[PDB]
């Protein structure tokens, strides 16, 4: 049980002490043993300073046993150490020196160093997690972000381990079966972006040379040596050097640390983790098989994000866990501003807008939707108070502030942040007044208006035209921020018109109007005598966070001809609108279906030149068709929709993107008997489509559309599983035995995925993966009450993290009646944990939307 430290505590101690420096050595010659080897050695040496000599205060420590601890020369009595208590450190001195040595526990979960036993070639790997406070799991320390000090790690491991860490070091044979690895000490940084990634690694090596008085920055990429045929480092190290060269010039700082690792790590729940030198990844990021462009242009966007964070998170850090909104919300902005400035991805303002604005808008337009600023009492407040609204709308709602104050002043305004913090800590206010300085602006009022508040304004013109299609009047209309108080904000936006290329017959923009929206209603001046031409749209180049409306002759021209708009940004704008107008009962579901399917080779989604435009709305047509639309129209639906797909996966080009794009659709979707039938013919090869990769996890996603379908089962996974005879075949087969289409088959499914602590977690994960699929739907009916009736001892008996796959993914999303509803209600005037029902309450207002919008749909 690690402590629960608190915001008090945190600042009690933070007012007291001043931390110089950490000395650490490990020992981890016991590492690569088998699965009995339990502990490590830690030992620590800390140097820190006492504002009132005679105090007392602690210091932190998760380990299994402390052998001794010894406060400037005085033995302490740790007889009766528990990791909940830390170890306690009376009568302080001005300066002190205290040394810890302990034994600590290896992990199997999120947190400390975790220690992974490959099966293929018995390789062991070891990799350091420690935001937010788990750094106190592997040595001993002041874990709070606002006590930085230098440290310097010396590690024996075993000689056949690389080990990396924050910063270089030399290494040694010991003669003794191991080698000592002296890592110079650190500048100065936070106990939570410490690392430690240790074992058998493949290592590439690269440099990014020195630039601009940027000395030259040491780059490696790590893997399991199992992994290392699939990584493609040159792409990495191309992307990583853009970025490096990038970021410098925009924030005018260097980059602070002295060399730049990235690391594959398995079993990472984290995602990626920007550690100071020395970022984290999880393993789905090396692709084994064909993927489209979409997951490479993420996967880079996520290289950027943990760069960002050297600068800002690392360099200057948060002086407490709330402000943890704001280190994420400005990585993935920068993320995206160094994609579109320095990479092959100059259309990521489309992906920013096509998924994360849609992912905002998704959760903030229901009910169960609460602000991106949270009150963070303690530790455990940030796991419950912080989730996908938090990060979406927060990087959405900086994007905004980003706007505002304006680009170049922004960037002005950060480099006097960099160097005002630089090795220390700020908050939200001191990036403000950073911003304020470099700007203008006043921004007292943004985070009230902002970052406080819940809900979206729906913004659109409002027009009046002369005879010669001129403006005569423009206004923007703003509406109350809903679900929530009713306020009206304060915008930047840009406005632009779009009418016809008289050489193309495409929509380009023929102009742009950038300026600030207030209260209800904001006359446009600059356009009045404008020509209005085919389309209006008042969010053109999705500067601000909203619900865009169109006006009836420009809604008539996106239904009409949203495949002519030329560039992919207002044409992601206008499939987000539809889509946001079907989600709110604005627009039929069988009407957006029919918009993305189109008629032609020029019409619809077939026509979308952006392949994860594409892919999401695809995506987004499938919910429409399972949860929106009329009961009675969905078989309809479905043929239509499946029929269209197989006539654009044949028309595409061979090979293409587009082409894999289709099939996978195809692969998730309700299949006739024509469908079936072409996709067996894929995957046996009897009857191929020309040009496609039948690799090893399109064999999979097809193999499972057969399954679900009936058309496959056991004895073909099993042939399947025995030819990928490897974890990730592991984890496709269980989400293929999910798929079987028994009764059977869904009570093992469901009994395995909630009731067996001994799978592992990827696999458990897979399971739920395949419980739910839109042909199956009467098979799952009984699930809506096994569900409420277990998820409270599920919640108890894993850990959260354990836990939310599993609510989040059986949650019955598919039970789109008012008898669910009834049964969420009942359940929700229970006593639960805050945590939780959060997540059934999202799932419930998810239903109630649905509800709503199939009666639209037969309107
Ligand atoms: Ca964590
Ligand atoms: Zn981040």
């Amino acid at each position: 049980a690690p402590p629960n430290l608190t915001r008090e505590q945190a600042e009690q101690r933070a007012a007291l002490l001043e931390v110089q420096s950490y000395a650490i050595e490990l020992d981890l010659s016991a590492g690569a043993g088998g699965p009995e080897v339990e502990t490590f050695g830690s030992t620590t040496t800390v140097r820190f300073r006492s504002a009132t000599p005679g105090a007392e205060s602690w210091i932190d420590l998760v380990a299994a046993r402390v052998r001794s601890a010894v406060l400037n020369g005085v033995e302490l009595d740790v007889s009766d150490y528990d990791e909940s208590t830390g170890i306690r450190l009376p009568e302080l001195a001005a300066d002190n020196e205290l040394v810890v040595h302990a034994d600590c526990q290896y992990t199997n979960t999120g947190e400390g160093l975790h220690r992974f036993i490959d099966p293929v070639d018995g390789g062991v790997y070891l990799y350091s997690q420690f935001e937010t406070a788990d750094a106190k799991r592997m040595f001993t320390c002041f874990d709070q972000p606002d006590l930085k000090a230098t440290y310097q790690i010396t590690v024996t491991a075993p000689q056949d381990w690389k080990v990396i860490s924050n910063a270089a070091g030399e290494v040694t044979d010991t003669g003794e079966g191991t080698r000592r690895h002296v890592f110079d000490t650190t500048k100065p940084m936070s106990t939570y972006l410490v690392a430690l990634v240790a074992g058998p690694y493949a290592e590439w090596r690269d440099v990014f040379p020195g630039d601009d008085g940027q000395d030259e920055i040491p780059l490696g990429i790590y893997c399991r040596a199992s992994l290392a045929e699939h990584l493609d480092a040159e792409r990495l190290f191309i992307e990583t050097k853009q970025g490096f060269g990038f970021f410098h010039k925009a924030f005018g700082v260097p980059y602070p640390f002295g060399k730049y690792d990235q690391c594959f790590v398995p079993e990472f729940n984290a995602g990626a983790m920007e550690n100071a030198g020395c970022v984290t990844f999880l393993e789905d990021y090396v692709f084994r098989s064909r993927v489209t462009g979409y997951l490479y242009e993420r996967r880079s966007e996520t290289v950027l994000h943990e760069m960002a964070h050297m600068w800002f998170g690392d360099l200057v850090t948060m002086r407490w866990w709330d402000d943890l909104w704001l280190n994420e919300s400005f990585a993935t902005w920068a993320s995206v501003l160094a994609q579109v400035g320095a990479t092959q991805y100059t259309n990521a303002w489309t992906t920013f807008a096509s998924v994360e604005k849609s992912w905002a808008y998704r959760q903030d337009q229901l009910p169960s939707t609460h602000p991106v600023a949270a009150d963070i009492p303690d530790l455990q407040a940030v796991e419950v108070n912080f989730d996908g609204i938090t990060y979406a709308k927060g990087a959405s709602v900086l994007k905004q502030l980003v706007a505002y104050v304006g680009l170049e002043n922004f960037l002005a305004g950060l480099k006097v942040y960099f160097d005002r913090h630089a090795w220390g800590n700020a908050t939200l206010d001191d990036l403000l007044v950073a911003l304020e300085e470099a700007s203008g602006r006043d921004l007292s009022w943004w985070s009230a208006q902002w970052l406080q508040t819940t809900g979206l304004n729906m913004l659109r013109p409002k027009l009046a035209i002369d005879d010669e299609g001129r403006f005569t009047s423009f206004s923007v209309l703003q509406s109350p921020a809903r679900p929530g108080a009713g306020e009206h904000r304060t915008h930047r936006l840009a406005i632009g018109i779009y009418d016809d290329d008289p050489a193309t017959g495409e929509l380009v923009r023929t102009h742009r109007v950038e300026l600030d929206v207030t209260g209800e209603r904001t006359e446009v001046p600059d356009l009045v005598g404008v020509h209005r031409g085919k389309l209006v749209l008042v969010n053109d180049d999705d500067l601000t966070y909203c619900t865009m409306r169109l006006d009836p002759q420009s809604l008539a021209t996106l239904i009409d001809r949203i495949a002519d708009i030329q560039e992919s940004l207002p044409r992601a704008l206008c499939w987000s609108t539809a889509w946001e107008m079907t989600r709110e009962a604005e627009l039929k579901a069988r009407d957006f279906v029919s918009l993305v399917l189109g008629s032609s080779p020029t019409t619809g989604i077939g026509a979308e030149s952006e392949i994860g435009v594409v892919q999401r709305v695809l995506l987004q047509t499938q919910t429409a068709l399972a949860s929106y639309a009329d009961p009675a129209w969905q078989p309809e639906g479905w043929r239509r929709f499946a029929g269209r797909l197989l006539e654009l996966a044949r028309a595409a080009e061979p090979g293409s993107d587009h082409q894999l794009a289709f099939v996978n659709s195809l692969a998730g979707s309700v299949l006739g008997e024509e469908q079936i039938s072409a996709m067996r013919g894929w995957l046996d090869g009897t009857a191929p489509l020309e040009g496609l990769t039948v690799d090893t996890d399109l064999r999979w996603g097809l193999l499972q559309a057969l399954v679900a379908h009936g058309a496959a089962g056991e004895a073909e996974i099993d042939a399947e599983l025995e030819r990928d005879q490897t974890a990730t075949g592991r984890r496709r087969a269980e989400r293929a035995r999910s798929l079987i289409p028994t009764p059977e088959a869904k009570e093992k499914a469901w009994q395995r995925a909630v009731h067996d602590d001994q799978l592992p977690n990827a696999i458990s994960d897979a399971i739920i993966s395949g419980f739910q699929h839109p042909g199956q739907r009467e098979l799952l009916a009984s699930y809506v009450r096994r569900y409420f009736d277990e998820i409270d001892e599920v919640w108890h008996r894993r850990s959260s993290e354990r836990a939310q796959p599993t609510v989040i993914g059986l949650f019955p999303s598919w039970a789109v009646d008012e008898d669910t509803v009834a049964v969420a209600d009942r359940w929700l005037e229970g006593e639960h944990a805050p945590a939780l029902r959060r997540l059934v309450s999202e799932g419930r207002a998810g239903i109630v939307r649905a509800l709503a919008a199939r009666e639209f749909d037969r309107s």
